């Protein structure tokens, strides 16, 4: 992962969406499926296949707030500064802060809603990096973007954001279609339900947060409209932004 300067400069570039993946780690870490959804897992707390969840939920209690983190010297919050590297590093994808051209772009790309639905408190974007970006693009070809909608749990999104959404084909089910996706925000918002973030967040302590879907148009998504449909292959969908609402 990063050293402490180079994360020291990459959270100053953009303090909320190092605060929004600090926020993600630590609703995912705070779950009782902490097992299955804090994935990435930090290596540094894990004996072989062992994970040490006392002693990493004991070190994340210990993060001060990201502007006193800054503020202060390396060496005043040691175990502090290798976990906040960690959770800022990705050679994959990156997160930035977003605007409200960038919301007015999502209400065009996904139409405007049906019923009402309150605006985002912020706004992400992901951006990928190669091989992943190119990956992506080789797989679109001259085939068009849909844009689309998954709400689900905080505790979900920091393993949806690096492992992307689950493609689960599972026969043995009433859902084991693939990824489950809407055109409706109001629908996706439902199963958004309001989560346990970080005490010591800039964007709050309590989070509900909506998945942006960027999907290429192919005969296997199953269904700028279309109520909910089904996308059965992985390769053919990306998150691209995140939608954040704060309880207030
Ligand atoms: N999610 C929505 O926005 C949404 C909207 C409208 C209807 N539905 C219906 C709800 C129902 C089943 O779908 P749903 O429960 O949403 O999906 P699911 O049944 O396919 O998966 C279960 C959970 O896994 C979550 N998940 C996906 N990827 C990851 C990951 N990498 N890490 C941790 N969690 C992950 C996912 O968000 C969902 O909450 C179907 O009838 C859907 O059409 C869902």
């Amino acid at each position: 992962s990063m050293g402490w300067a180079a994360a020291r400069e990459a959270a100053g570039r953009d303090m909320l969406a190092a605060d929004l993946r600090c926020s993600l780690f630590a609703s995912a870490l705070q779950s009782y499926k902490r097992d299955s959804v804090l994935r990435p897992f930090p290596a540094s707390y894990a004996r072989g296949d062992c994970k040490d969840f006392e002693a990493l939920l004991a070190d994340a209690s210990k993060l001060p707030n990201l502007k006193e983190l800054l503020q202060s010297s390396g060496d005043n919050h040691k175990r502090a500064w290798d976990l906040v590297s960690w959770i800022l590093s990705s050679k994959v994808l990156t997160i930035h802060s977003a605007g409200k051209a960038e919301f007015e772009k999502i209400q065009k790309l996904t139409g405007a809603p049906h019923t009402p639905v309150p605006a985002p408190d912020f706004l992400f974007e992901i951006e990928y990096f190669d091989p992943a970006n190119a990956k992506f693009y080789e797989t679109k070809g001259e085939r068009d973007l849909i844009y689309a909608f998954h709400g689900s749990r905080l505790e979900n999104f920091h393993s949806i954001i690096h492992n992307g959404l689950h493609c689960h084909l599972n026969k043995t089910s009433l859902f084991g279609e693939g990824t489950y996706l809407t055109s409706d925000l109001s629908l996706a918002l439902i199963y958004s339900p309001h989560g346990h973030g970080w005490q010591h967040s800039l964007l709050g302590p309590i989070l509900s947060c909506v998945a942006v879907c960027e999907v290429i148009d192919h005969p296997d998504v199953k269904c700028i409209p279309p109520k909910y449909f089904v996308v059965t292959n992985n390769q053919l969908l990306r998150v691209k932004y995140l939608l954040v609402y704060s309880q207030k």
